[PDB]
């Protein structure tokens, strides 16, 4: 029941959320994709373990709007924040690209949060996956 962080890890394999919805993706491989990201939504990864310091986080991500943000905290959704991710717009909902941001995290086990941060009057982005790296 623990996490690796340094696999990818599906977004709609959360443990809870707030605001959001699944659907089938288009993106290669197949699979699912979390949707409907507004401001202030969020999607929590329990027992995520760091075996060592991670330095960023790779997102797989997908906008027909302007896009917006990914903040990356732990413990809760106002946790500290330890990175953030800037998702731009891609030409659609299903057209996908890997987009890449710092974070600073030590070894440890963590309930991982992903807070969707843009505009309030759109909906912002849709996400497949994403890694750690070391
Ligand atoms: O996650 C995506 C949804 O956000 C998307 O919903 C659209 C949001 O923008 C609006 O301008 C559209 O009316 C609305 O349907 O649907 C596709 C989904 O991948
Ligand atoms: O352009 C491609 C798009 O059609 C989708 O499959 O997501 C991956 C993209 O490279
Ligand atoms: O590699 C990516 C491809 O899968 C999609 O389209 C954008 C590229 O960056
Ligand atoms: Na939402
Ligand atoms: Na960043
Ligand atoms: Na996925």
């Amino acid at each position: 029941d623990l996490k690796n962080p340094y696999e990818r890890i599906q977004a709609e394999a959360y443990d809870a959320m707030s605001g959001i919805q699944t659907e089938g993706t288009d993106d290669d491989g197949g699979g699912d994709n979390i949707g409907w990201i507004n401001d202030g939504d969020w999607v929590k990864y329990e027992r995520v373990h760091f075996e060592r310091d991670a330095s960023s986080i790779e997102v797989r991500v997908a906008s027909d709007t302007p896009g917006g943000r990914i903040e990356i905290r732990t413990g809760s959704p106002t946790g500290t924040l330890l990175g953030d991710v800037q998702v731009p717009n891609t030409g659609g909902w299903q057209q996908w690209q890997t987009v890449t941001g710092n974070v600073q995290i030590q070894p440890g086990t963590y309930d991982v949060y992903l807070v969707f941060k843009g505009s309030p009057e759109y909906d912002l982005m849709n996400v497949n996956w994403f890694v750690f790296r070391a």
